[PDB]
């Protein structure tokens, strides 16, 4: 596209807004920038040449614009933006700017949970094939920074927020991995409005990769991945689990370094995207055998005396923990650590996994009582995670799992979920060896 002599206004001064400033300056277009916050985090980083307005939006700036570029952190529904829209001022985001310039195919990944896992893994499959792959987007490297004449494949993790402002994506392959209640402040009309944002990812996609077990991932009007069914699925038989693709065995899950049924379906989704993108199968399968997974994502920290200790500290929401529980095949007793800051979540969806004779809950942190209320008869409540671990550890037996998948933010007691996971891992080594 050509922005020569346009009046461009960028809203938001975080990573996105700055990558947009860089993008326009590199084309000799000088944008203006604003942010509703007085001192947004990217303010320091801004070139001195750039006019800026902080502490509020500048409506006269907005209304005089030829193009408004909106960071994903501000709602299109913002009264200032709907007024620009009503003035017929074009509004786009960074992903839109990106798709107009990109000269290599795009794999596009969205969904409530699993995005970074699946995005990373598709990158690893491309790397294993010797492809110059650009991985970025929501994962944390702003997409505009990936733009590179030598790049042969882009792999973009995309949020609902980014998809809302994007109209030219034509992905060689696109997925919604799953849809569970998230960011609901941004979606006052409820689960279907959140879902509808995500569904845009498929428009003009060459292959849609859908989740056979989650209807919400399907266009209302494909290739599928699934646990029991789908083009890409898992096949458990004679004591083994296999990846199946179009009815063929392609890999024994034992050859992967990932654990957890939902990580195996992530592996299937990634494989499906890589196949659609024309990556060689043999190298993609190879990436499945070498990929260790991201830290704190259902991450095995220790297997010893027939007990698996699993750090799923990144599970800060109900949907993540639910996926963890749903895929479990524990021979002995599950010891499940829950709690922290529940962010007013509804924990009911967890309860159906917590029946029968072989589950114990160890609930801690700010909202531990809400989590124990899931099933008080089998729940301990402590102040801290460490206390919970010192209660459960003397009880573990061969065949058991100890799972930290707390369904809650960690911010009431920890710096962040990573500290919580690292603390869990240290205790697990101490108490599990
Ligand atoms: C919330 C969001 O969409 N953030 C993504 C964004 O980061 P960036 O720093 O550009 O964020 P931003 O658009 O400035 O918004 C960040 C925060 O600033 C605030 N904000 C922004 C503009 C403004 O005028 N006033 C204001 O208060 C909003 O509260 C928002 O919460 O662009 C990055 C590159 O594409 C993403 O990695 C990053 O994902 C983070 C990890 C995230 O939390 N994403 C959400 C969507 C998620 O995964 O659930
Ligand atoms: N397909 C999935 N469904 C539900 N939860 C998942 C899935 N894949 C991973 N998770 C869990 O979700 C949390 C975040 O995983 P991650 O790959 O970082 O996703 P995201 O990038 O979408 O935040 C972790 O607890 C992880 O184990």
């Amino acid at each position: 596209a050509d922005y020569q002599g346009k009046n461009v206004v960028i809203i938001g001064l975080g990573l996105t807004g700055l990558s947009c400033v860089d993008f326009f300056l590199a084309r000799g277009v000088t944008p203006r920038v604003m942010d509703t916050r007085m001192t947004p985090p990217g303010l320091d980083k801004l070139p001195e040449a750039v006019e800026r307005h902080t502490g509020s939006l500048n409506d006269e700036w907005l209304m005089a614009a030829d193009l408004i570029v909106a960071s994903p952190g501000i709602a299109l529904a913002h009264p200032s933006l709907s007024a620009a829209a009503d003035a017929g001022i074009e509004i786009v985001g960074d992903i839109e700017l990106f798709c107009r310039e990109a000269q290599a195919p795009i794999v596009a990944i969205t969904g409530s949970n699993g995005k970074s896992t699946v995005t990373t893994l598709v990158g690893e499959m491309a790397k294993a094939a010797g492809v110059n792959v650009g991985v970025g987007g929501n994962i944390g490297l702003p997409a505009l920074m990936l733009l590179d004449d030598e790049c042969e494949l882009y792999v973009l993790e995309l949020s609902s927020f980014q998809l809302e402002t994007t109209s030219s994506l034509q992905a060689v392959a696109a997925t919604i991995l799953n849809v569970t209640e998230d960011h609901m402040d941004r979606y006052p009309f409820g689960l279907q409005q959140y879902r509808a944002a995500k569904l845009r990812i498929y428009e003009n996609a060459k292959v849609c990769v859908v989740n056979a077990d989650d209807a919400l991932t399907m266009p209302i009007r494909c290739v599928s991945f699934g646990v029991n069914m789908g083009d890409y699925h898992l096949n458990h038989q004679q004591g083994e689990t296999w990846l199946r693709v179009k009815g063929e065995k392609v890999l024994n899950v034992k050859e992967m370094k990932l654990s957890g049924q939902h990580n195996y379906t992530n592996a299937l989704a990634a494989l499906a995207l890589a196949d659609a993108a024309g990556l060689p199968r043999a190298s993609s399968l190879k990436a499945l055998t070498t990929f260790t997974g991201l830290p704190h994502r259902f991450e095995v920290v220790l297997e010893h005396n027939g007990v698996r200790w699993i750090n799923d500290s990144k599970a800060t929401n109900v949907g993540s923990t639910e996926a963890a529980l749903n895929g479990l095949h524990v021979d002995g007793t599950l010891h499940l650590l829950l709690g922290g800051d529940g962010k007013s979540a509804d924990f009911s969806p967890l309860a159906r996994y917590l029946n029968g004779d072989n589950v114990r809950l160890y609930c801690f942190g700010r909202d531990g009582a809400q989590l124990a209320a899931l099933r008080p008869e089998v729940a301990e409540q402590t102040e801290t995670m460490e206390q919970a671990m010192r209660l459960l550890a003397p009880r573990v037996q061969p065949g058991d799992m100890v799972l930290l998948s707390p369904a809650c933010a960690s911010l009431d007691q920890f710096k962040n979920f990573e500290q919580r996971g690292n603390e869990f891992a240290r205790l697990a080594k101490e108490l599990g060896s």
